[PDB]
């Protein structure tokens, strides 16, 4: 792992459509923060709906018949996909930094982790383009029928600080992919990523108006991708609250196609059978990897009775084990968090927990002073009553709770509105199966967690989501189907 | 094709919950009538918020792990709904009837047509039980992956008189086939031909609970069933209006799954190497088929200069020979609208052309007294501009503008807000293939119309819907993708 | 179960080709004998290369452009499979005791298992004639693609009596439901029960001239079918012996498509951690089911050494428990074999472990006097180069190794030419993924056995077989695909 | 289009095993020439039965359990293979010289056309080993399955000297993504450029002994790849003769699955209403491309009456402005045959036309000296007897027969034992869509011809080959399907 000493430079903060760097109408440019330091890192602009309709019709532009765009055969959109991702690949360290420096995040985590992530996204997207087949169905009738798998038209991704880089390439993979043109808004917290690829994909030699990022405050351009007259799809990744916002806005504008990823609180299941060692381990990731702020982090491990107090131990045994240093060092497995926003929200959960007599085993509070600092924590002793198990602490905090029986627990899991995901970790096949079954979450994990790759589909079920991403699935999102049906004369089977 | 003299009788008029016909709360029935005769015929029931949440709670009885309704083999799934197609087939002279007297629509269309219809749907979407698979990711790591298709939940399905058993069956087929549990709300013009169906379901031996029926008016039970916090999906058809109102309802309630397929204005494109014969006769099925109460009804007839004048001609010509009679009556090939509602309206659509200078080559008023018959009209010389042109006229009224090149009406068409289908007459390979891509519909045709097979996917692009019907993308709105991923030893490829 | 104490008759015992009862032009008619008791059943014909040639010239009028059977819409030949399922099972009875009577099997397998098998075959068959579809592919340059899944012509099939009637379902389902004519050659054991289904088949108003069935000695027709040159398929499921034989006579003849599904000698792995009460009844219908003449029997359970001894016990014990009696008598377990040729042989396999100083813990002889009755036997202490480990015993015997290490057992399984299936009982999950993958079978079972579904593919590995059965993979063995690309003028993507 | 004057260099000519360049055990190496010039190139080795057995033996170690082949994710064969490929372009130059060196090929065939062609597949086929998925059966009973897309094995391949490079890419890309390993046999025609990608492959990274080529005789290794007890593929694409030998050897083998690619007599048909112009454009590449090497030529274009004179003008017109040059000599649209042998049979069939009274138009005999130059020839008023049109002409020549109705033109094409392709020209839908179904072809043109892309699977009906190449197909035929059961508890849809 090679290190950026080099002090990272955030060398665009500005608009880009048409691949061009445009500025702000307000001229209002919004400043991003390290929140590992609390530093300013510089200055990005602020777009607006004057921006956001810019790029729209820029957009539509992009994607008319007989553009470049749209002309253009499927295999090179792939092998534009690829340049990019070769590209990201290239740059790789610096464009690893500017995540740390701005998402606050270890850096073998936005190196070892992340950027690779990233890359595999575009990666396997680009290889997926000249394969989304229609069909020819063998419609009744001397008519001859085929389904035309067809771009949905200009595409505004809403994405969430956490994954600032991954979820734009998750976005931005099966868009361009399917060979829609996208509007991508980054999020506040952290606009320098996105911000940065879009450079690379200039370089590339992506069209002039496919992929236009409008960085810029939520509010505003939300409410515009997200009910502009000329946008298609919108896909959004953030918290639940949000989400609901721009669906309804959808019904309110034009019924537009709403993909939307919220968050959720997933339960991990370790069993009396499982490997402790395991689902000590992952159990672990699941709740203090990139500090808890990752959409499936366990915030409920369900302990049976018999391991419970040994589960308990090692948990926050290791739990103690990470360090609140900095993310842009060395041997540091926990970061800050994000902002004072999350920040002061974690410390408040975790004081609610206190509240509720919670378990706190460890943690409580924050460490050091700059930036923004949790103590990884642990609650045991969790009912299902406690607000901490009822509400995403988005952040390091661990639950834990103690169940009999596994119909108990299976129950007491799919007793939320959310389903991310899972951990259920055992060693016996029956119990596999059917708690994988019984679970009501998007994907579950035997015996591993935060295991996702792209080739899988990933979404969410009930209040946790709408659609899926990745996949071959995720390229169903962005593909409308035409179905087309001739006048043949006589047809023969 | 038989002809049920027989008085049809209304055996059903209650709500169908757990198998099971119950009442009304309120005790409050509304009351259908024949829009032929306007007679009354009947005095179904009227449900409400406590009867939607009586069934969807009967719906999650059905769907629970180790339900009848879980456990059961798909193909056994599939065995059912071939029972109720067959048990459908068997009655079809009666439901076709049903059809008739409640929906104003010609036996010939209600039977040859209609109830035929339905059974294959069901025929079709029965054979597709065992065959929705998943895939088994080759994942990277030594771990293997698969996804599942399971059942979303409880299904909430609001349906449109236009084809009261149509859509049921397009919409409890590829539900039962999926799994899914499913509560239907049936329209107020039009309650019988469903809650006929639901019997024929309980003969066929589905199990106590999964199609529940809740007859009952719209305002209600809707705003019920699609923010209900136990419905998962809420699958609408009808108009533009309600759409918002259900899409919006459903993210300020559970983010539930929404797939609605509103209408459109849909173009003809005929043009000069076409066969006006079959240009002529198809363009008439386009927008006089059930009395242009099909949401791919032909509003929007575009001819070539060269053949504009001819094309005319025989349009209104055929036109005038269509005949205001009796639906239960043979040899009549147009029947009531529907009711005052569509009826006033329809009426007022053609006085608004005829304000603004439309072309009015023929009917423009009413026939008979009794019921609700519109004369077949037609408005030549339309323009982009003519109400008619810019809004559903869903009633018999046939509007015809002139274009003189390819590009400018592939624009004059795609200049709307809706896409559900569209028709291009050509003799010509080149056209037919551009402006089957370049037009912006979910169905087009090339050289017939009216052409709908159950095998073939369909639904709206833009505001004309969401999602698709039929098809094998039918089945993938009621299916959602649990991956599993587990952790096995050595991954040999 | 009903009981058709009926004297079965036979009513079919002549060649079925364009839909009517033909004989033989030599006026040859083999002879039929109850193997359960050695009596003639009844004199069918045997047909020759005359026949053969008859009946393939039916089938290509059957197959040509415009027939009835090719302009058919597919959901018809759906709709007409589905008929010949519907009749088929309305005899069931009759049909069920004509296989007992000619092929010698316990009527309650050949009721309550074997005609349910062909039903839902020819069900799910039937489901899948209207979904076999092409594709779009998004090929490069102004040109549009798609393939076209065409049927290949006239299929020759060639079945195996142990499964007298499931088999000629399991390829005159795939065949009918693609769209193929095919020319079927029954056995010379058991001739009845085809025959018998063609009339079914005329019944259900299947074309004349689509299944034509040349009953008939094998050397005679198998050249013939297989080197017609007008057939374009043969799939012989049999021994491997006869299938080099057709698969040579193949390409020294028309290069013509081969699916051959010979057999195998198939292992059983009963882990140290198994329930061995789970692996001794499985392993038990493994090898005693349907007197071991089914391709995947159990002849080799591997079982370690912890649970060797205690494995042998209730296996040999189970073993004496089934009855040598009548498949035509209520309780009965085991039938007699089918003739001499197999019951001489099976003796003969039965002494050469014998003297092969097999650990005959029972059986080993025949029991009764007329017909053909093995006793139910067992080899313990067998190993890997005994004869009964290195052949197909196909008959009533069984032979137990012992293993120590898995890595042991699963080379010692793959150090075969065969791999129809495998047995890998246990109870751990990854023992059940390595082993399930290590082991080189079509289809490896895990805790379970026999247990193949319609819905599943089925085929062999190695010398096992060729192509697969069943499934949406034994669609891919009866349609070509046809590219057909078009010159468009502009192509958007 | 870069020119490598630089006089090319044989850098390889042994054999390439465990990625190391053994030699000959014989120590013989057979001697390759320029056919451009008859001056020898270099002098390749020879293999045998010792070295394809030598391969095949290190063919099992690289695909064995645990192996570095078989541990490799998938995605990462798919890193591999695009390396290549990726290598393959940056030596491009080179390589396409050594075709034309050794295939006596227009340089900007072998440029512009055919090294794009072979990069292009391996970066599909790249994209193709991630995704390449199982399924998860709904079966039924308590049960849970999974088909598993599995490696084949070993997979022998045996090219022919027409494509030396793209037929080695079309084989070893299908094959290296699916995980299959593989023992190529060259042509003896041809042998440098295979030998030659073997070099690129190892610096790509491919394991060792993944891609074993055995450059050498015909007669000897094919025997032996095609009856080694260890491979389980062997594809070859050659001529109808060797295919009957290697198949008829299979089943006297191992019944190993066999997909041959045979040629064909392709046949053209330009109608009435064709594009004249389009329809002698492209009917000239359909025979003189690659001087008529490629297995998909018109040899037998059918005019229609009307337009036949009209046709045969420009048609010969255009044969003679072809340049019988020098393959490496730009604005040489013609090069040499490739040896006597080709060379001698072409001019054999030009005389044999000759005698049959053929309208020789032009050519009719060879251009130069040294070398193998053929002059382009043309055939009018060819009849349906004329041996030119009952047999491969594989070279330059061109037949022209003359139609005057639909029908009996296909049915005058679907009168042969072939059907690798064909060519409809026509300006009506109509037709369009039914002559190319009635067309019995793997692959039709309408409009075009020689446009055959990866994505678009390739393979012939009838006596023209075996399974296809290619397209998502082409991944069918090197994975085998291994079904799973796991008897799980309780089965929830």
């Amino acid at each position: 792992l090679p290190v950026l000493l080099t002090d990272l430079k955030i060398q665009y903060t500005k608009i880009f459509i048409n691949n061009e760097w445009h500025d702000s109408v307000s001229g209002k440019k919004f400043p991003v923060f390290n929140p590992a330091t609390e530093e300013e890192l510089c200055q990005v602009e602020e777009g607006d709906k004057e921006d956001v309709d810019k790029a729209v019709k820029a957009a539509r532009q992009a994607f008319q018949i007989g553009s470049p765009w749209r002309t253009m055969d499927a295999s090179e959109r792939g092998r534009l996909l690829y340049k990019l991702a070769d590209l990201i690949e290239r740059d790789r360290l610096l464009l690893a930094t500017m995540e740390s420096m701005n998402g606050g995040k270890l850096y073998s985590n936005a190196y070892l982790s992340d950027l690779a992530g990233c890359i595999k996204t575009l990666r396997y997207c680009a290889g997926w383009a000249d394969k989304i087949q229609g069909r020819t169905i063998p419609i009744d009738g001397n008519f001859f029928t085929y389904t035309r798998h067809e771009p949905i038209g200009v595409c505004g991704q809403i994405i969430p600080w956490n994954f600032p880089l991954v979820m734009l390439i998750w976005k931005i993979g099966p868009a361009l992919s399917c060979g829609n043109t996208v509007v991508v808004k980054p999020a506040e917290q952290t606009p320098l990523t996105a911000l940065h690829v879009a450079s690379l994909i200039k370089e590339a030699g992506f069209p002039p108006g496919v992929v236009n990022i409008v960085p810029g405050y939520g509010p505003t351009a939300g409410a515009a991708i997200s009910s502009h007259m000329d946008i298609d799809k919108v896909a959004f990744t953030g918290s639940t609250e949000v989400g609901k916002l721009i669906k309804e806005a959808a019904g309110k504008s034009n019924l537009k196609r709403v993909t939307l990823e919220l968050g959720g609180k997933s339960p991990c299941i370790v069993l009396a059978d499982a490997d402790l060692d395991n689902a000590v381990e992952f159990a672990h990731h699941g709740v203090f990897y990139h500090q808890g702020q990752c959409c499936i982090a366990a915030s409920r491990i369900f302990v049976e009775e018999s391991i419970y107090d040994e589960f308990v131990r090692r948990s926050v045994e290791r739990a103690k084990k990470y360090i609140l240093g900095n993310p842009l060092t060395p041997g540091v497995t926990q970061g800050p968090q994000i902002d004072k926003e999350q920040y002061d929200k974690i410390l408040d959960l975790i004081e609610s927990g206190k509240k509720e007599g919670a378990k706190l085993e460890c943690g409580g509070g924050p460490w050091g002073n700059k930036g923004y600092f949790v103590q990884p924590t642990v609650f045991s002793n969790v009912t299902d009553e406690m607000r901490i198990a009822k509400e995403e602490i988005f952040g390091p905090v661990q639950q834990i709770m103690k169940f009999k029986s596994l119909d108990d627990v299976i129950k007491r899991a799919n007793n939320t509105f959310y389903g991310l995901s899972a951990g259920v970790f055992t060693k016996d096949i029956d119990k596999a199966i059917t708690i994988s079954s019984a679970l009501q979450a998007g994907t579950v994990w035997v015996n591993c967690y935060g295991v996702v790759s792209a080739q899988c589909p990933f979404g969410g079920f009930k209040m946790s989501g709408n659609g899926r991403e990745l996949g071959e699935y995720g390229f169903h999102e962005y593909t409308e189907v035409k179905t087309v049906t001739v006048k043949i004369s006589q047809k023969n089977s």
